[PDB]
């Protein structure tokens, strides 16, 4: 029902031996994949440069059964020329420094944010400013690039997550919502008018008490804020969408109309009033990392961090723990769910990268550390409370 | 509880009507007169006595407020006149007379709205005198403005038309919609005032919850099968200019919502399947079966009249609908037997009433004790500091 | 083990051509069979007049291998003279207007209720008052006919199900419990004394949330209440029986002693107190239409509407989903299980009529729309949880 | 029994006219006092440089009847030479740029932190690095100055609150705890060994839902974190104390032993474990700004922002709303309680500067905008639940 598609012990790259032979040109243990997204027969894996020895940040893998695919070699996408890291570390608009979590739209495009910053412990290296890319997945040729001005974000330290808002009619009308979990803000990007603005709010911050975890018997505490944003279907009368968002270190979900996020004048306000709302409580130890909204079913899938599971919620039902169901739970393999995406085929994709083991213990490249799963949405929710046909619980 | 005033109180209800009507046999019976309403306008309070039995001289009445409070055993004066409240012995349909009136509503336009069921629910002999009709009375002149007979296509008799909710346009006042709650046939009948048309909605959510229909008030057990009973409207949405209709059944601990954009849609009423238009809001709480509830435009707070808990609770509509995001503002197990009515005036007060209907139906009603109570509470003051206060933030589980 | 016995693409009647040739005397699409019962290797099929062009409401079919028999012609029972429809539409005590679900007892008698009402969309026509019938199945001669008084039920709109309570010794001592899913009541009928009374309770109502269905991708909601009643064997001590009843739109099962249902003075109460009991939750999407109790095995067979299946339960085991088993499931054929009955031969009979396709979509007469199955009870429960010898999954 | 000591319509300085005449030297409405602290008939009033036109940041006022003293002229302390702002805005270790809330100890010294930064709307000007000062109140001569290294704090943007931990025996043994409500951290200062270290923790952050205020009909929302710290009495031997701390936008109080804060090795941890504890919920709309702990009675006094009041709590009774009492409330005068201090004379001092009026509306220099009160602690709590002799209202 939920098949493991890709798994790695460590990450290898399809690059010249010149890069592998060079000193500090490739360290296996430093290469941690932070994203896995699906398109056609291609899965894009990203390796953010949070360490030294990372040949390529944006990569791609060709799917071929049987699953699970063992240690697929990452091919630098779109090309290794772009994923080449300059020794001088100087700004270049035709290079990719660090890419976290890309998203695929209906227009056969790949959207991602190049932070332009390497978060090496000790040496924070800001190579260039953060930029928002779009790639044509049909030609494999970059379509647009937008450098984010200083007035919106300083460095792009926390720009690790993006949400696409594409008009159902015109494919040119696109808005992108970036979650900064470091600076506790939301960067809005107007693709049509090539403008951008930032939103500052208290709800983007964590919950002090809900920031402590214990995974794989490893205790830790994070102060990470807004991390993920999920969009509902357009309102028939208003044409606007409801943005479900939450902080990493939070058991609470919040909502806001895109009418507000698409309003540049609203961003500059010091007080946003009652525009941002509290949805409700997701549940004990129900801290989510990434979540996505399925347009067909109207079901939001949450990547639970502490519970090592993936849950779902039918947006039509009241937001409560008893109106949510766990569709998959794996305490052995799912250490930290680093990514969750919904593809154009009606599948839910989620990933674990065992990042906790690297941070607080030793990671062993003998074990399979990196896992990617997929599950058919309509089939996984069939019997559960997430099925729209199934009524909500009485509690 | 220490800032809620009792305004009116009765042991028995009497009437300022001709002695010819009071003297006549079965023209006035003391124990049969049970008021089901208490609404405030300016300096007077409108009390209704539905003819659920015999000996009911008048249904719609009015009382002038005058200290000291509470006013003991006020005489109910037929409104607008006794000529309209005089029951015909022939029992023929009277298009200019009032048979049975339950729960009136007052709007901002100085009008009084109510529904004349035209039906007397006497135990043993159900008498349908005429068809159900909606009224509008000018409170300045005390003259009836309009009367609309509800077609058979919408309601059969009007047996359960004991609740009304007004939807007046914030801009114009001639544009009016009325939502009537039928707790007997389990439906909502919609009335378009300007176009003088009406239609009905049928839905499963208008029914009761089989398990949540048992009560025990004052040590008197009973069960009711009453459905959709009360509707409360939010402020018009700034973008769509529509409202959210909070509605619940009497025998249910659940609250539901629906956009007035659906209710105002005549073609949508004739559908067999309404789809996801009607949604479940959430669980109000254990033993939290409500009778009548009202929404205060200014604060955005809903006051529920809790039947089993013999109390009145409030809820900020901005906060998620949850037990911990609700507070009890007033509780009185002695006086509040059954909260029969709850209304929100134009003066920023919440009015609620108990009529001890249970003690008449299932036990003995004593005219030696006070059985009927009307209360008033300032909304902004009663919520100040509570979770009902919009300025106060919502709570969480942990 | 479970074999299809009868199946129709449409239903035809063996009656004078004069009736078929008459103006709108027979419309193929309007004739929907609502039941199928087995007695002495005979099958009685009923076609309630919920439309125009329905020659006969009560019919019979002779069983003859091989099975399934394709498109058997319905034979009016007991004769066409009774099933004839009067043009003047006046009440006739010796005629059958509308019959839903007949039942067979151990005393070789056929019980059914003529509603005397035609539920045509546009013109609800009440021909006559509802009447309960008894037929001697050995002589095919009517035995008894009782008109239900207005004090008990008004129109007989929702009298579509009956349960027989015959004394194990005397065949004259008979009580019949009718289920009114429209007015939400239970009509009790005392055969011996020729009296009757009604019961009103909250438990006869539906559950608001549990009324939404989606069969064959067709969404719809029904407000139908108490629909079926099943009687256990007499208690060895008090000789009273447990009446298991449920609403159509509900996942909950209820119980009440027949001592209460047989009690006319208890009928006149406004409050029944603690007399009616909640048995428990049958399961998610486990809304049942008709159910029967098998005296020999003490097993109840439920006709699941949403699951398109037939389940069983051992009454001795605690009423829980884990203590129930699905004995037959057929998403292709079983759209709506319109009837389920337990014959005298130790078989469970169930039927599907594709009613929803008529109401919400269009019914194709080129496909088989009407199905009747039979299954040996002792053999079907052998290796399941419904087997009395097998212990429960949940204490 | 609570008396108003000082009240201003606007702040004026005792400085040469050459400074007040200077271009953008003295803009009245930009001069907002942020602290009023007491010492032997002297009140030290500070005016942080959050805007242009502020002659002196650290000032003093001599107390003399009758009270309340109307529009006292601020006198630069210890002198104008130190408070004078350089026109070239270059770093100078003998200059005071911006001081917020000074604190007085038992050893007759005045502690405060010069942020060295001007938080001017538009262009935040960092003149110099933040420094921790001590002044002898007997000689009015600066005793010590310690520049805080970049390893601990970036600029000193949020260093607006300090808590003194002086050893009961030796006056030379001092620790200072600095609350940074902007970078959400606590800076520890070792005075004896002239070292310093920072602390990061989730509890220093605000509570998202508890950040919205409505004062004087003025709606606003703040994201400010750990803002105040209060110290209990020291253990008779180990001389460790309990540090009661809270964020500005929070209805929760938190505790931590000084044994942890005084531990430099513990500061460099990435996970502090259960060392920082949650005390409990202070009450609805009970967001506190500054609070202090009175050694004698053991009572903490909270400055309530939203309730426009001052509440107390006995540190022996369980931390719960019904175990706390409002000793003073004034919706008219108390707009934003900007500072609260406990003196060596057994009085509680609190102040309101109407900061929100300047921020979100207009400030009238015809109205009294700045207020400073005092109250005898043992007298104000006499009957209340805050009295140690009075029993608690709930067991909790
Ligand atoms: C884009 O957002 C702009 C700023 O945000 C608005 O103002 C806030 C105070 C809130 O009202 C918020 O909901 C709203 O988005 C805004 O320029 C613009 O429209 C605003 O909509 C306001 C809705 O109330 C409305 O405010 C008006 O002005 C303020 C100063 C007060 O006087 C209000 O009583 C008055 O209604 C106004 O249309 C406008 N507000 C402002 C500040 O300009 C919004 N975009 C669109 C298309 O509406
Ligand atoms: C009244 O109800 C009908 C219900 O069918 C609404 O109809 C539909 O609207 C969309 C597009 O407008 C159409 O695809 C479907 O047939 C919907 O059901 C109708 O809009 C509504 N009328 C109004 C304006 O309230
Ligand atoms: C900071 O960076 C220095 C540069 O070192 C080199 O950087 C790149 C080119 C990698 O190849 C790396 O392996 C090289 O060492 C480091 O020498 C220095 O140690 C770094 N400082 C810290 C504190 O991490
Ligand atoms: C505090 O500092 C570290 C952190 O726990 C620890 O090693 C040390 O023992 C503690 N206290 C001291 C200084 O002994
Ligand atoms: N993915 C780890 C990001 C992180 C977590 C906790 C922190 O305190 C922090 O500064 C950064
Ligand atoms: N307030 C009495 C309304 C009521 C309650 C139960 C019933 O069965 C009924 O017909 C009517
Ligand atoms: N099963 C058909 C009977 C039925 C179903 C639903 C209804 O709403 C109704 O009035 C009648
Ligand atoms: N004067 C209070 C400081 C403050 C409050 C809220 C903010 O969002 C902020 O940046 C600064
Ligand atoms: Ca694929
Ligand atoms: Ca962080
Ligand atoms: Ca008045
Ligand atoms: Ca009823
Ligand atoms: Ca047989
Ligand atoms: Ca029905
Ligand atoms: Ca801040």
């Amino acid at each position: 029902q939920v098949e493991e598609v890709l798994k790695w012990q460590q990450v290898e790259f399809d690059v010249p031996a010149s890069v592998l032979s060079a000193p500090d040109g490739y360290i296996p243990i430093n290469n941690i994949p932070m994203s896995g997204v699906h398109y056609k027969n291609r899965v894009f894996v990203t390796v953010p440069r949070r360490r030294w020895g990372i040949p390529s940040t944006l990569n791609v893998v060709e799917l071929e059964p049987p699953y699970p695919v063992t240690n697929p070699v990452l091919k630098p996408y779109p090309s290794f020329e772009l994923n080449e890291l300059r020794a001088d570390l100087q700004p270049d608009a035709n290079r990719l420094v660090t890419v976290y979590r890309p998203r695929v739209d209906r227009c056969d495009r790949l959207w991602f944010v190049d932070t332009g910053m390497m978060e090496i412990p000790g040496n924070f290296t800001v190579v260039q400013r953060p930029s928002i890319w779009s790639i044509d997945l049909k030609t494999n040729q970059p379509l647009s690039r937008y450098e984010i001005p200083q007035k919106d974000v300083e460095t792009g330290y926390g720009l690790t997550s993006i949400t696409l808002d594409v008009d159902p009619d015109d494919c040119s009308k696109v808005f992108v919502y970036i979650s900064d979990l470091q600076t506790y803000r939301m960067v809005v990007y107007d693709h049509e008018n090539q403008k951008s603005w930032r939103f500052l709010h208290n709800y983007f911050f964590l919950n002090p008490l809900e920031g402590d975890f214990n995974i794989q018997g490893i205790p830790f505490a994070w102060d990470d804020g807004i991390f993920s944003i999920a969009l509902s279907n357009p309102d028939p009368m208003t044409k606007f969408r409801t943005a479900y968002f939450h902080a990493l270190s939070s058991n609470s979900e919040f909502t806001v109309s895109t009418a507000v996020l698409r309003n540049e004048t609203a961003s500059k306000r010091g007080y946003h009033g009652d525009d941002f709302k509290l949805l409700g409580y997701r549940g004990a130890q129900s801290q989510s990392s990434i979540h996505g909204f399925h347009p067909e079913t109207g079901v939001i899938f949450f990547a639970l961090i502490q519970l090592n599971a993936v849950s779902c919620w039918d947006t039509r039902k009241p937001f409560a723990p008893q109106n949510m169901a766990i569709v998959y739970k794996n305490d052995r393999d799912i250490i930290y769910p680093n990514d969750l995406s919904i593809d154009q085929e009606g599948n839910v994709w989620f990933m674990s990268n065992s990042i906790i083991k690297l941070l607080y213990t030793q990671l062993s490249l003998e074990e399979f550390n990196f896992h990617i799963w997929r599950a058919n949405i309509k089939e996984i929710i069939k019997g559960t409370v997430c099925d729209p046909t199934v009524p909500p619980n009485v509690d």
